[PDB]
């Protein structure tokens, strides 16, 4: 790969190396030479630790910038089109082997980000909008969390049955959780009230009559309903002829 | 079958017949023979037109009586055992095609009964007991209502979701009608708070602590459980390793 003579070899965070010369040049500078997914990259630098600022050209012309910070800590490696400035890819690595990788829309805004702990569990970012939003994903030990992003914090929501479990991450790295129950309605209970002078059950729900049943010197059975206020019946008197519509009006 | 000179012939309840004699003899009683499941029964009346009380022997020894009564509108057919006073069956008809049968226990008490109304609908009690209870079945057109029965009362009854509806009849043959609404317990609903400090959110059910949720700043969660009381927590946290594990602890 790179090859420079009196150089020493430094090894960087992201599995890279960055060869320094022994010497400084006229300027006092150092020279500074790395390969980088096959394209070798250069610089110069006032320091001789391996920190600085590397550039390239790819074939197709895009250009490439790998910044090392001063104590060696943390690398940039950015990829441009061929303007020098618009990103088509950013990822940032620490020594601790965490790290942020972006991609990026035709613009040059970030559309997509994953974030890798030190640890080795990820937030991944998709779909990224201008507002800060997305959707988001938590790639824990053993299982994967889903949910959104936002501006200010990411929301992974866990639902069973009626229970909403939200983790919220801000962009600090703060966690916070809370949990919501929200069972449905009770269902309205039915009461009925027995007039023996008319052979009449009167069926109410939610304070408002429903239906009269009415039990006939004949051995049968009628049904008729009422208005959707409750206040008087409506139609006509149904004949019930089998077991089921006894059920089906007692729903 | 049966045949009597100088009779006339009388239509009774329950497609039986009876001949009466035109003539009263020495004591001024009229003779009266009917044949009735080809077993011919006899007796003598004061009066003419066909009402009294005729019998008869079966072949195993059962004594047969047939009543008839003043105004021809019902009809009892009884059959013993050989003492003449065990019944063993028992049917009463009326003009407008109504009956009441009865079968018996080996003690001579009613263990089945089934009312057949004028309009052909039946009431059927099996399983009598000594107490006046027993399984009821209402039997009208179209369907079928079941139920039981008590001295007092035969309760019908008919089941949806959570509503039960009761017809109730009397002996006396008057209808009155109940519904119950009886809704589960609502759910106890979950409710929870967040320890920023500890990173920790408490579960709480029915006013009781139920379990620890602890998001580790290894970016794991841990699961606790609560004592029945609520108090503290018991047992050691279990560290989840699959999302059923949360919706689990969700529950």
């Amino acid at each position: 790969g790179s090859h420079m003579k009196n150089s020493v070899s430094v090894d960087l965070p992201g599995s890279m190396k960055v060869l320094v010369s022994k010497s400084s040049n006229a300027d006092g500078k150092y020279d500074l030479i790395a390969t980088v997914d096959a394209l070798e990259l250069s610089g110069t630098s006032d320091k001789n630790n391996g920190s600085g600022v590397l550039e390239g050209v790819k074939a197709d012309a895009s250009k490439v910038k790998l910044t090392i910070s001063d104590d060696l800590g943390q690398t940039t490696l950015e990829v441009f089109k061929s303007d020098g400035s618009t990103l088509v890819s950013k990822k940032v690595t620490s020594k601790d082997k965490s790290s942020t990788e972006e991609k990026f829309n035709e613009k040059g805004e970030v559309s997509e980000k994953i974030i890798t702990r030190a640890d080795g569990t990820r937030l991944e970012y998709t779909g990224i909008k201008s507002d800060g939003s997305g959707k988001a994903k938590e790639v824990l030990k053993g299982y994967v969390l889903e949910g959104t992003l936002t501006a200010e914090k990411t929301t992974l929501v866990v639902k069973e049955g009626t229970v909403t479990l939200s983790k919220n991450i801000s962009k600090s790295g703060a966690v916070s959780v809370e949990l919501n129950d929200t069972p449905p309605p009770p269902p309205p209970k039915k009461t009925a009230a027995w007039n023996s002078g008319t052979s009449t059950l009167t069926i109410t729900v939610n304070s408002k009559k429903t239906k009269d049943l009415v039990f006939t010197s004949s051995n049968t059975i009628t049904v008729q309903q009422y208005d959707s206020n409750g206040t008087s019946l409506e139609g006509s008197a149904v004949e019930i002829t089998k077991l089921d519509e006894i059920k089906n009006a007692l729903k």
